[PDB]
């Protein structure tokens, strides 16, 4: 054990904790994403991802902030499902409700009345083909042609949801099913295959079937065969690595312990995200969420995307590319892996 990298993992670590809980605004959300003169930022939808990236620290002042971080989405009790949303003026979604459950469950308010609500509205978003769909067609036409894409099934919100263990065995099947003949699995709303194909794995390790293992394996074997040399996952936008794709594919590779390719993966990914960071301990805005137009259920199979901050005049946001400005996303969930990933250094 090379023990100045264990202590450049701890600096790094700190370093972006330190950055995150400056980052909070006055009231003490933190916020990223924004649609401009739309729907403005995000707050409960970062603020419950954020709070279970951090969930894995061992910090009494850490838990102190996930504890507050609760009881701001305990505040927004606004909606009569008792669902949380992207922020205050959105309705309520699937995705969301899901991350503020994990929270839940780190502080110790999974069997709360709240959480109580907020599971059973996650029920009401199950599909037919065994997956959870992000909108209600009524809520999200209410907020703003089919909507059949933005209502339809999720891969990346069902991979999500299945973390909750009261959901994981409900979206088993429809996990197995949708897995590619290459290993990985495909999300609606990112461009990045690792978020939903290492959410997707953690649920079947964690459910601990045998009859999952196979598929976990061609999983890791993918995030191996997606983690090029020089410690990165190359993207079409970030050709010389993402690093919000590179830490999903971290926590990918957590799932095999044994194979010394993989170790050497792993070793490779956090030298590589050590070597990325800011001076301020954040990392460069990577999170790529895309809008697909409401009707389309395939954005995998859209070839026109476009960045929004990049289209010169008019524009709008469907087929377009948002990412996290304050970069508070992007860090959060580089800081998650590197945590989860120094013990199997």
């Amino acid at each position: 054990l090379l023990y100045p990298k264990l202590n450049q993992l701890s600096n790094s670590i700190n370093a972006a904790v330190a950055f995150l809980l400056e980052a909070r605004n006055l009231e003490g959300w933190w916020q990223d994403f924004n649609f401009p003169q739309a729907a403005s930022i995000g707050d409960e939808w970062v603020t419950a991802y954020v709070g279970t990236m951090l969930a894995t620290l061992p910090y009494a002042h850490v838990h102190e902030a996930l504890m507050q971080a609760w009881e701001l989405l305990k505040i927004r009790d606004h909606r009569p499902t008792g669902e949380w949303g992207y922020n205050y003026i959105l309705c309520g979604d699937a995705d969301t409700t899901g991350w503020a459950l994990q929270l839940a469950a780190a502080v110790g308010a999974s069997d709360s009345e709240r959480a109580q609500q907020a599971r059973a509205a996650l029920a009401t978003h199950l599909q037919p083909n065994g997956g959870i769909a992000t909108f209600a067609e009524e809520s999200i036409r209410a907020f703003i042609v089919s909507f059949q894409g933005w209502c339809g099934a999720h891969t990346c919100v069902s991979a999500a949801v299945a973390a909750l263990p009261e959901f994981r065995s409900r979206l088993h099947d429809y996990l197995r099913v949708t897995q590619t003949s290459q290993g990985n699995w495909e999300g609606y709303w990112w461009s990045d295959h690792e978020y939903t194909t290492a959410l997707t794995a953690e649920a079947l390790a964690a459910g601990g079937q045998a009859a999952d293992q196979p598929s976990i394996e061609q999983a890791v074997a993918w995030g191996l065969k997606r983690l090029c040399p020089q410690g990165f996952v190359a993207t079409s936008k970030h050709p010389n690595g993402s690093t919000f794709a590179t830490a999903w594919c971290l926590r990918l590779l957590l799932l095999n312990t044994v194979d010394a390719e993989v170790k050497a993966a792993r070793a490779a990914a956090i030298g590589w995200l050590l070597e990325q960071q800011r001076p301020n301990g954040s990392w460069v805005s990577s999170a790529y969420l895309r809008i697909p137009y409401p009707f389309d259920r395939n954005p995998n199979q859209f070839p026109h995307w476009r960045y929004y901050d990049e289209i010169e005049g008019d524009k709008r946001f469907e087929g377009s590319i948002i990412f996290d400005h304050n970069s508070i996303f992007t860090t959060a969930t580089v800081v998650n892996s590197l945590v989860k990933a120094a013990p199997m250094l």
